[PDB]
């Protein structure tokens, strides 16, 4: 699918090792670097309790054979051979075949980067099985952008050549033949700032599908180019922002300094996916242990311009703090459709965000402790005060909300009438007060 055809979705972001098993065990795993026991059929049988939160999308672990605890996908060694502990290639299919059923895409995770790492410089069986494949080894000096593309990822992920034409198309057709043989709408592409930028828009022509690229850095003006390759790049720059505001208390001038910052610097911002969590990051909870400020994190994350992703286990409260503690098993939790935040995020991800055709205006009312925006005909209003609180909020409404139009906030039943162009309400528990016109 191309990006109009993503515009509108939200994603549901997996860990296939940790997601869900076949045999129906609830039992916990040991050992969180290595694998676990996910499966695909454990995300086929769960794609109800995925739909039931509002997600049209789901991305998914890389697929193909990894070198020795590689349960994370992120270490290809035969790039053309599945990871046979994932599953086979029907249950693949038959994932992918009922997920589009149920009218949901999947993206796929994929490495043009590195291969994993190789015992002793052994590349048998290995898809670039010659060491002259791949570039000198040395450490990335982050601060040297060439030295960002030619040196090792974590120092011993072994880099492939992509400066060479042969190893190019290689990479080309291995893309383009996962998209095709399994039928995803999308991908999710690692290591982006580790390839000269050039590269990628061939990479994604080959693909032929939508690109949200992976590039982890903070600064707009060094990813937004990027997005001259890619139709899409992960919004780390709005990560940080959010994650300052909602879990260490900055003003929200905070976000709307990075909103515009945004705009100065990538062509589209619509397509960006944004997100609050992911597997490289400690958990929300881990940071701030305050489920209200988490609450409107998420509801800004779920409902401002962008494509959102959340990551799994949000929905059960999971906590865990830097890798590998962040790749929790999600089948101890039982699927829980009656956890506090599978509610929560019902309300906000399938009740209230707009699934075609969605429109934003952000800015609408830009406070220190509040900040509110439109998405669809929806008044957003979000806060940092904390749990507990009750203040008395004001904001105005914008353009599109009518003197007297009453609003019903979903996750509270706040109700709140539009008078002199701005409403004024009570705080629920600090909650986020996401307005409904009656
Ligand atoms: C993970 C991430 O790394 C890189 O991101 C950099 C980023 O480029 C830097 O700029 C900086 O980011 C700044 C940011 O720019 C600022 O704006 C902001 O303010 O601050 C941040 C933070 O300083 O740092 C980050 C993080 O270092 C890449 O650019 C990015 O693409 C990466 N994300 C991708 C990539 C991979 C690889 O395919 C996935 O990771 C997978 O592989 C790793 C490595 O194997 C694995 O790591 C776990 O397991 C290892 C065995 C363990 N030890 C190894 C690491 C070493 C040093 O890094 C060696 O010392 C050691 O010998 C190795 O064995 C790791 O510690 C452990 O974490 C992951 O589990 C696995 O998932 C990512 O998931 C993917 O999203
Ligand atoms: C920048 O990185 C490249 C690639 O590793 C390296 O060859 C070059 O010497 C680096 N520049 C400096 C000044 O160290
Ligand atoms: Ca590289």
């Amino acid at each position: 699918a191309a990006a109009a055809d993503w515009k509108s979705r939200s994603i549901y972001q997996l860990v296939t090792d940790r997601f869900g098993r076949s045999d129906g065990s609830t039992s916990a795993c040991g050992d969180l670097s290595n694998y676990c026991g996910g499966d695909y059929k454990g995300i086929q049988n769960q794609l109800d309790y995925i739909a039931g939160m509002g997600f049209d999308a789901i991305w998914i672990s890389p697929i193909p054979e990894n070198t020795d605890g590689g349960y994370h996908g992120y270490w290809a060694k035969d790039f053309e051979k599945l990871n046979t502990n994932f599953g086979s290639a029907d249950d693949l299919k038959a994932l992918v075949t009922a997920a589009h059923g149920k009218g949901m895409y999947v993206m796929l995770d994929v490495v043009a980067n590195h291969a994993g790492p190789a015992s002793g410089g052994d590349y048998s069986g290995f898809t670039f099985s010659s060491a002259s494949n791949y570039h000198p080894q040395c450490t990335i000096d982050y601060d040297n952008q060439t030295s960002v593309e030619q040196c090792w990822v974590a120092d011993d992920l072994p880099d492939i050549n992509t400066e060479d034409d042969t190893i190019v198309s290689k990479l080309h057709s291995i893309v383009s033949d996962w998209v095709t043989t399994y039928d995803f709408d999308g991908i999710r592409i690692d290591t982006v700032k580790h390839i000269r930028k050039d590269f990628w828009s061939g990479y994604e022509e080959a693909a032929g599908v939508f690109a949200t690229g992976e590039v982890f850095d903070g600064d707009a003006a060094y990813v937004g180019p990027y997005q001259d390759q890619l139709s899409s790049l992960i919004n780390y720059p709005l990560y940080y922002a959010i994650r300052d505001v909602f879990s260490a208390g900055s003003g929200f001038s905070r976000i709307s300094d990075m909103l515009s910052t945004i705009k100065s610097n990538f062509k589209d911002p619509s397509v960006l996916t944004t997100f609050v969590d992911n597997q490289d990051n400690a958990r929300f909870l881990s940071v701030k242990s305050d489920m209200s400020l988490y609450k409107n994190a998420l509801a800004f994350t779920i409902l401002t311009e962008g494509i959102p992703v959340v990551y799994y286990g949000t929905e059960q409260g999971f906590k865990g703090g830097d890798d590998p503690k962040n790749r929790e098993v999600l089948w101890t939790s039982n699927y829980d459709t009656s956890s506090d935040l599978y509610k929560f995020i019902k309300i906000v991800n399938n009740d209230v965000r707009q699934k075609s055709d969605k429109t934003v205006t952000l800015d609408v009312d830009v406070g220190t402790n509040t900040y509110a925006f439109t998405h669809g005909k929806n008044l957003i209003v979000v806060n940092n005060y904390g749990s507990g609180s009750t203040e008395s909020v004001t904001v105005k409404v914008g353009d599109s909300v009518a003197d007297g139009t009453k609003l019903v906030d979903a996750v509270s039943n706040i109700t709140a009438t539009v008078s002199g162009g701005s409403i004024t309400f009570s705080l629920k528990d600090g909650l986020p007060a996401l307005f409904v016109p009656s």
